[PDB]
């Protein structure tokens, strides 16, 4: 229960093993722990592997089964889907760069447009949580000249989850692919 600063994304990793260790997720602690985290890119320079046409996820843990951990590289103009969690816990650190977060309430059955709710600038070393139980987001690197860099973490993990159309609230499921594994391209 004591939590202390995480010097690397090492020291951080094995901290969450810790935090995860039990079947419930304490997640103020999670949250404070991950912006405690100073990102230093040499630390995850190996992870960060940006595709020219959208963004890309990059597996950094397995979290024991408990979670998964992965770093998300948007390159300029690269945004999100309106997507759900599929019952998770997220979280969102910034690495680099800037995201904006949309928030959206979940659709009626009547083809509506979502209509934001609020939105957000998330700065580098910054971290942020979603649920389902709080809501949809979208998320989008809306730079023109910085790519951004963020460490995210589900749990529990998921390879499934929704998109909704913006002009509808219609939903579609979607499977999540990772780009790289451990630092190896995953084709
Ligand atoms: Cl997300
Ligand atoms: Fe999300």
């Amino acid at each position: 229960t004591e939590l202390l600063k995480p010097r690397t994304l090492a020291d951080l990793i094995r901290i969450l093993h810790e935090l995860f260790a039990g079947d419930e997720v304490n997640v103020e602690e999670v949250q404070a722990v991950l912006e405690a985290y100073e990102s230093n890119p040499a630390e995850w320079a190996l992870y960060a592997k940006f595709d020219q046409y959208r963004y890309t996820r990059n597996l950094v843990d397995q979290g024991n089964g408990k979670f998964n951990l992965m770093i998300l590289c948007w390159g300029e103009g690269h945004g999100s889907s309106i997507h759900d969690h599929t019952d998770s816990h997220c979280f969102l650190k910034l690495l680099q760069g800037n995201l904006k977060e949309t928030l959206f309430d979940w659709p009626d059955k009547k083809s509506n447009e979502m209509i934001k709710k609020s939105e957000r600038t998330l700065r580098e070393n910054q971290c942020a949580y979603i649920n389902d139980s709080i809501g949809l987001h979208r998320v989008e690197n809306v730079s023109h000249t910085e790519p951004a860099v963020s460490l995210h973490l589900y749990s529990p993990p998921f390879d499934t989850s929704h998109a909704f159309d913006q002009r509808t609230g219609h939903k579609n499921k979607v499977t999540m692919t990772f780009h790289s594994k451990f630092g190896i391209r995953t084709p």
